[PDB]
C-alpha cells in the first residue's frame, strides 16, 4: 500500500518499454517472468505467443494461475528452470526477449554470464531484440559516496570494507518494504555484458534512466497515466525508482 506509487511507475516504465519494442503477432520469450505480473500487458500489445520461464517454481505456479484466469488472445507457455547459469534451448526463437528485474542474477559468475548471455542468443531471431530493467551500479556507488543507501522504503548495504576497493564490490544485499528481504543482488558489469552480446552479434541501442525514462514517456504522449494511478513520485518513492535503468540490444 505504502509502495503503490512506486508499483505503478514500475509497471507504467514496463508497458512503456513493452509497447516501444513490441508488435501485434510477436513471440515473447519473459526470462525471470515471476508471478507473470507483465501477462497484461502483453494482452494489450497484441502479441500473439508468450513464454515464461522462472526458476522459481513457486512463482511460475501462480504465473500459470493468472494466464488460466484472464482474457487473453494469445497462447502461453511455461517453464521452470535456470535461464542463467544453465544451458537453455526451448527449440524455437523469439521476437522479443524480456527480462524485467532479474537479469542482474546472471552476473553470479562469468561462467554464469556467459552461459546467460548464450542462451539469450540462440532465442532471439536476427534483428530481435533483448529489453531488460536492472539496477544501475553507477547510481547506486554514486549513492555509496554520499552516505545515503537507504530511506523508509530500501535499503542496501555493499560487501567488504576493510582495505576492500569501493570498485571492487560485487555484490550487496538489497531490501525493499512489504517485498525482498536482504536480497542478494549481483552488480551488472555494463563494459563486460556490453562486449559479450557483440560478441554474440547483440549491439547496444538504448540505455536511460528510469527517471528520466519516466519523466520523458510520460510525455511523449498523453496519460496512459491516466489508466494507473500515476502521477508524482515523491523524493522518497524517486529514491527507490531511480535504481533501476532500461538497456535494450538488438540482434544484428
Ligand atoms: C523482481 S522478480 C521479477 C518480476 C517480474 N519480471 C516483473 O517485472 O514484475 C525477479 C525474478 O528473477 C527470477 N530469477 C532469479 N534468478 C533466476 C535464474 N537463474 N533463472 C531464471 N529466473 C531467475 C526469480 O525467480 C524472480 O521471480
Amino acid at each position: 500500500s505504502k509502495t503503490i506509487n512506486i508499483r505503478n511507475a514500475n509497471n507504467f516504465i514496463k508497458a512503456c518499454l513493452i509497447r516501444l519494442y513490441t508488435k501485434r503477432g510477436d513471440s515473447v520469450l519473459d526470462l525471470g517472468c515471476g508471478k507473470g505480473g507483465d501477462l497484461l500487458k502483453y494482452e494489450r500489445a497484441g502479441i500473439g505467443e508468450y513464454y515464461g520461464v522462472d526458476i522459481a517454481e513457486v512463482s511460475i505456479n501462480d504465473a500459470r494461475v493468472r494466464a488460466r484466469n484472464m482474457k487473453r488472445r494469445f497462447k502461453v507457455f511455461f517453464r521452470a528452470q535456470d535461464s542463467y547459469g544453465r544451458h537453455m534451448d526451448l527449440g524455437k526463437e523469439f521476437d522479443v526477449i524480456s527480462s524485467q528485474f532479474s537479469f542482474h542474477y546472471a552476473f553470479s559468475t562469468s561462467e554464469s554470464l556467459d552461459i546467460a548471455q548464450r542462451n539469450i542468443a540462440r532465442h532471439l531471431r536476427p534483428g530481435g531484440y533483448f529489453i531488460m530493467t536492472v539496477p544501475s551500479r553507477d547510481v547506486i556507488l554514486e549513492r555509496y559516496k554520499q552516505g545515503r543507501m537507504s530511506n523508509d522504503f530500501y535499503k542496501i548495504e555493499l560487501e567488504k570494507m576493510e582495505d576492500v576497493p569501493m570498485e571492487s564490490v560485487r555484490e550487496y544485499r538489497f531490501t525493499l518494504l512489504d517485498s525482498v528481504n536482504n536480497c542478494i543482488e549481483y552488480f551488472v558489469d555494463f563494459t563486460r555484458m556490453v562486449d559479450g552480446f557483440k560478441r554474440l552479434g547483440l549491439s547496444l541501442v538504448e540505455r536511460k534512466g528510469f527517471i528520466d525514462f519516466y519523466e520523458d514517456e510520460g510525455r511523449r504522449n498523453p496519460e496512459l497515466s491516466k489508466k494507473m494511478g500515476l502521477g508524482c513520485l515523491t523524493r522518497e518513492e524517486s529514491e527507490v525508482v531511480g535504481i533501476y535503468e532500461v538497456v535494450v540490444f538488438r540482434k544484428l
